């Protein structure tokens, strides 16, 4: 797999001239039937959320090797992100109609996608959430997919946001063990947390484990502090 030199760069680096320049480097390399240029009117960042079935689709001819060489190229050297907007940072399941239409303008831009009307989801976060992909392709032909995948790593960074939250909340608590304990409340950080902390805290003493849920909400939970009181009992 030989690419040019100016298509080198990280596929998640790529801008939408990178992708058409890419497209037109594939079908010389292997023989490909002729594509055209607008089928992936998009910068490398929107490409790497397309399934396999969205490739297929945009290509009926070449969709399917254009994807593997795609995924041979991710393959050959290595964590892209979604920079959400201070008024994007709610849950899309509290976004408002407006709310909405300013994540269409943002993600145009942001993916180099082509201009989506403002009329193409007229309806809060909520609604958009029962929409199926095929909804998306229905309404923008040119970047549903992308828009429906773009909004599934939205709903999906909240729940590793959430992990964070818990792991980082104590140490000696693995990434594994967070999302487990979240599991158990869930979803509530907040009991998740304190589950750990009270479990840390009775390894600690000779009590019970409701003297050490007391002990951490009289600390206000700073196990450190409730660990001095502890260690210092007899």
């Amino acid at each position: 797999i030989r690419l040019p030199a100016h298509l080198r760069l990280q596929p998640i680096y790529w801008s939408r001239d990178d992708v058409a320049q890419w497209l037109k480097w594939a079908e010389n390399e292997f023989s490909l039937s002729p594509i055209d240029s607008n089928t992936f009117e998009m910068n490398g960042k929107a490409l790497l959320l397309l399934t396999k079935e969205d490739f297929r689709y945009r290509s009926p001819h070449s969709g399917d090797e254009l994807y593997e060489l795609l995924q041979h190229i991710l393959k050959q050297r290595p964590s892209t992100s979604i920079r959400l907007p201070a008024h994007l940072r709610l849950q899309p399941i509290y976004w408002s109609r407006d709310d909405v239409a300013q994540w269409l303008k943002w993600a145009e831009n942001e993916f180099s996608l082509s201009p989506i009307d403002s009329n193409t989801f007229e309806m809060n976060g909520k609604a958009l959430l029962l929409l199926t992909k095929e909804d998306f392709r229905y309404r923008s032909p040119h970047s549903g997919d992308v828009l429906y995948e773009l909004l599934q790593h939205i709903l999906g960074g909240e729940l590793q946001r959430k992990i964070m939250e818990v792991e980082l909340s104590v140490h000696g608590v693995t990434h594994q063990e967070a999302q487990t304990a979240l599991g158990a409340t869930g979803g509530d950080v907040v009991s998740a947390i304190r589950n750990l902390k009270v479990d840390q805290l009775f390894h600690l003493s000779s009590r019970s484990r409701a003297d050490a849920w007391r002990i951490l909400e009289h600390y206000q939970w700073d196990l450190s502090a409730a660990s001095r009181y502890v260690l210092a009992r007899p």
